[PDB]
């Protein structure tokens, strides 16, 4: 609306959560069904939800789980891509027209998630997420376990990164889960999401929340 459009004007940079935001799906979940695993690693990524667990292994536990292949992810991606969000695209591409610098920050996998950035032009090097490893077979080798949003509040961590290195001057935060709410700080400001499942604690507690992208598109272009 009119003060959440002033909020949303004065952002220079926005970081998007991917899983549920960007997307109408969580990545790894996805990644589950696509390895026959979904129902074991979609109650797993619910116990997670949050600030309820420790990311790392909560991330370990799931891929153990899955134990994706580098065709597997390939194949998630070729034939079984996610769905973004309506709205999103002609969002990130409202804001890329006023120059506002988009991030997408996710505890799924830079694979998938530049794929999504790709749909949005949204380059690499604004993706901030989990990096699957592979063996020279492909097998399932791990993750980099040394990524920001590997850990318990990476969210939050890449978003420092980010001030530190361009000195934003207004980020905010946009995302569906209370972890995307910690956010902020150090996020300037954060907008809640509830077009694709309302989070009914993020809704209570958000001083912004929507559940349409359309109501930040506060013009008409
Ligand atoms: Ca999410």
């Amino acid at each position: 609306h009119s003060e959440l459009r002033k909020l949303f004007y004065s952002a220079d940079a926005v970081c998007f959560d991917v899983d549920s935001t960007v997307i109408r799906e969580e990545g790894i979940d996805e990644l589950a069904k696509i390895c026959g695993v979904e129902d074991a690693v979609s109650e797993m990524t619910r116990r997670a939800m949050g600030g309820a667990v420790p990311f790392k292994a909560a991330l370990t536990e799931r891929l153990a789980l899955i134990q994706p292949s580098r065709e597997q992810v390939q194949r998630l991606i070729a034939e079984q891509p996610p769905h973004l969000t309506p709205g999103i695209r002609e969002l990130v591409s409202r804001l890329q027209e006023r120059n506002v610098q988009v991030f997408l920050i996710s505890g799924g996998f830079r694979s998938i998630v530049e794929h999504v950035a790709s749909k949005l032009n949204i380059p690499a090097t604004n993706v901030f997420a989990n990096r699957l490893k592979f063996y020279f077979n492909g097998e399932y080798a791990g993750f980099d376990e040394t990524q920001p949003t590997a850990e318990s509040g990476g969210k939050g961590k890449v978003i420092k990164l980010l001030k530190e290195k361009f000195h934003f001057k207004k980020i905010i935060m946009i995302g569906d889960g209370a972890t995307d709410m910690e956010a902020c700080p150090p996020a300037d400001a954060f907008i809640g999401f509830g077009g694709n499942v309302i989070r009914q604690q993020v809704k209570d507690n958000a001083k912004w929340y929507i559940t349409d992208f359309v109501e930040l598109l506060g013009e008409l272009e």
